[PDB]
């Protein structure tokens, strides 16, 4: 028979979850779908405490024998943060597929309907198991660890320039290309099912004349971590170095990432802080927050940035 | 005979430690492309380049290009903020003579260092008469990028400088320049921005957009006297309820807010439902440069918005 | 007043069978942007479009643009060979009025079909005063590509039309056109090519380059009277010993040989030690179009090579 | 101690030289010996115990299936030895993706096989060959590189032989897999692995050519406006066993191409519909003649079809190979 798929709605312009389902009745030929309204917000207002609750609910659903996979509708702007959080914390090999739309549901040539169909097909395919959390738009299956919104406004915005897609959906058929060589889901050390709150982590940009006082402000409000969206390969001005050294003196963990959009920030002993490997600032903040729920050991956190 | 090209050095791994003359003598082939003079303007890693110094760089380039014995200028620079320096000069250099920034992703001592060929290409571009009137250029890895579109897209690769949606102005293949595009924007001799009499620039900071982004960072920027804030927003400059509160406080105190995007590419469109101006297709670093220069001429938000659509 | 735009239909799945008026009524918003008139030129899948028909298409567009009551033309077309038809008109249409090809990767009946918004964007482009004088354009997926640079890069995706090295002329975001580039090539009103009196075109075939590529395919093309051969070469138009023998036989019989590349992008540079001319950055399908038009004016290889560097 | 790596040289610009250092074209490929290349990069000896072997010295546009067959057989011999930990193969850029994918399907070992090439001749200013070779040796000698299929390394990137292609005629960064990305990257003397390909290769591949002396003939025909039926006739008459069609869009066929393919199939020729576009999926369509290439581009599709024809004539089996290899 058909796979059993829960469509868990959080908001986003792709949207009422039942209104969405009935607007795309073809999904009912791909799966037995049940809609659940988890929240209804624009994703720029999604917060870590709500994402935590999202992961806890998804873990509960996937523990059920009558649930084969979950599709999560979400706004595009921060889907990559929510998706990567669940990538590290969902303790199941059953597919979890985030889906979103770049055009509103009323727009001409709205992309939401076909994105949803594709997400349900992916979530219901036996071959989709064990691949980590996925993000599906525009016929592409992206890994939550590599995929990012690369363009403010286009349909094809979700890309992983250096890492490619896990697969594509063409002609109602899934073509799997890659498995990511990173830890996730069932292999992940992270289990947050007993957590109720998350560590505070802020992101500071790197640019000519970047100011020291933004580090001061972050320290004074009690951040546990700072992610630096650095110039080039996490390069730091003399002002940023002063700010990072002050932050580390107060026990704040600093991760140097990159503002460029892609690539590796390599280790460098003459610079302060840890390095983000190929994690962009938004993903690096998610991983650092979760790491800080378990450890403050810099060697462990640095390995996590190389392996997750 | 040969064009007269000044190689104006600011630092960077293409040299920074080595002096400009060490670079020239390491690549003696440049002397077959132009009569080259080295001038050491500074010698810093580009992450320490500052607006006050970029201001002086533009003023010095303007003096050089005013001379009849200078046909063009090649500016050696670190990769990390070359796109900020180049766009500043894109808007303030008052000449059609070529200004070409060049950089290297590998240090000059590395195996297969890219600096030598990047410099050779930059000199060929700066000395070609067909390069005039094209705006400020950034040359690496056989590519000629416009200062308005080109950005460092990768932390660590040789091919990092790309303009994903706008492409390259031209390419250099087999010792020949192939020009592909002219940028459909105002620059250089048609720009209203003139800083030849300025000594300082308005303070403009950049704040990131992300889940749980904090209001206090807006408070801190206001309390330290920023005149503008560039917001590297989620998606098309979308703003959380906390960012909205912070922007409303900044605007009440007269700070100009530009909504840009953290994504890397594309258009932030006007939106009546959100605070602030929009950055068009300017990324946060370029938006900060334009906003700083705009604030030297006006505080009218409708004029600043038009600058962002035309420069 | 609204611009007057003709929607000239040739086929493709954007109307897939379906008449042009049905497509217009499926996007009634176009009537708010322009006074539109549909004209059914043909109704075929674009893999069956032929040079003789493209010739007539070019002649009909020139007739329409000669009229004072026509401000621009949108041409609906299949995706598979739109880049061939579009580049042909890019070289042969004698007007600065916009000519905008539009297509769809999903059939008109599909869920989330891209045709309606592509058509709406194409009409917005064709009717905008800022769109004049830019050469022939191809509009899909919010992007405006030049017919000289744009190509179908993916067999099956909505975002397939890209120009990796040259970017887009502009984009359409939030019901507004953002122009980024003007192509630095000759086209339309500055093109030497005129086919308004022709009824047929010279025969030109394309042969692939690959390991073990066979000499007998050159023999066959010669025997069937080709006037030109475009070679989709390995790398930068590299040729095996078998391809060299085939090209030398073709050139001895007066066949003009153009070396292009199978790679998808970039410059095939001059190499006097290899037979034939080089395609500059033209891919094999575009190179065939230019070679056909070049042969209507000359058989001089030096002149043809200059065409490939300027068009 | 250090891994033992054989550098097996076939030719290419990476062994190319010229009269001056300013010409990046007009040089001559396959003119420097492998020991000249190794001695130009002596740092390789701190990464591995290296042995150079001159297999051939030709421009890769002249590489042929008969020689690629011998290359696969020689690499299999080398990797069977206990004193060989991996192999680096220097090769011209123009057809490295064909040679690499052939060995991807036929090498019967998990030890790394890494193809390396250069877009600038060895004498050029800022020549890329030296660092590409050092990266390839680092990759071939790392035990974490085992079991990943055959790799192609240039410009700090590790590409799978199944996805990587030369995308630009002339640039250093030409080797890309737009939709599938890189297996890994090499930054700061360190390898970062990102992906494992979800396809069959090497030790899990059914293709074995170690006893073969010849390969089936397969030609490639382009799809375009006015494409001629006579090229199909010519291919049939010269005895092709397979035809790969570099089709318009998603393997779409004109009325002339359809007539040609039906003639070929009536004569027993296997037709694979691929795409000239550069990327993406050619989907099944029973309304059209032939099999479909999945995401294989024409040059890769030709290699897989040649190897498929060494073991099967069953179209269901061949189509399944194109979906799984
Ligand atoms: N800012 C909105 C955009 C619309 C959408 O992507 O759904 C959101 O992320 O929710
Ligand atoms: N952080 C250094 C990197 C070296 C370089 O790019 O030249 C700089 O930007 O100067
Ligand atoms: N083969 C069809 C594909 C559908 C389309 O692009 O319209 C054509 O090019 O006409
Ligand atoms: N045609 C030459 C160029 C080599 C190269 O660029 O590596 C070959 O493939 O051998």
């Amino acid at each position: 028979k058909l796979p059993n798929i829960v469509i868990l709605a959080t908001g986003g312009t792709i949207a009422g979850v039942d209104t969405l389902i009935n607007a795309v009745p073809e999904v009912k030929k791909l799966a037995n779908v049940k809609g659940e309204q988890f929240s209804n917000m624009a994703s720029e207002n999604m917060t870590g405490d709500v994402v935590l609750k999202l992961s806890q609910r998804v873990n509960e659903l996937l523990a059920r024998d009558d649930v084969d996979g979950v599709v999560i509708t979400h706004g595009t702007d921060t889907v990559e943060e929510s998706a990567y959080f669940l990538h590290l914390t969902v303790k199941s090999d059953k597919p979890v597929v985030f889906v979103a739309a770049m055009r509103p549901a009323t727009a001409i040539s709205a992309d939401g309907p076909m994105n949803l169909l594709e997400a349900v097909r992916v979530a219901g395919d036996k071959q989709s198991r064990g691949r980590g959390v996925m993000v599906v738009l525009n016929d592409r299956i992206g890994s939550a660890r590599y995929i990012t919104k690369t363009n403010a406004s286009t349909l094809d915005t979700f890309k992983a320039n250096e890492e490619g897609y896990l697969g594509v959906i063409i002609g109602n058929r899934i073509y799997y290309q890659n498995r990511i060589d990173k830890l996730h889901t069932t292999r992940s050390v992270f289990d947050v099912r007993g957590l109720t709150s998350l560590p505070k982590v802020d992101i500071l940009y790197g640019y000519q004349d970047d100011p020291e006082y933004l580090y001061d402000a972050a320290i004074q409000h009690g951040v546990k971590g700072i992610v630096y969206a650095g110039m080039g390969a996490g390069s730091v001005s003399v002002r940023g170095i002063a700010g990072m050294r002050k932050a580390m003196e107060k026990g704040v963990v600093v991760i140097r990432s990159t503002r460029t959009g892609n690539g590796i920030v390599p280790p460098d002993e003459e610079l302060p802080g840890l390095v983000s490997d190929s994690l962009n600032p938004a993903h690096a903040r998610i991983l650092l927050m979760l790491a800080l729920t378990r450890t403050s050991d810099p060697k462990v956190i640095q390995e996590y940035f190389h392996t997750y």
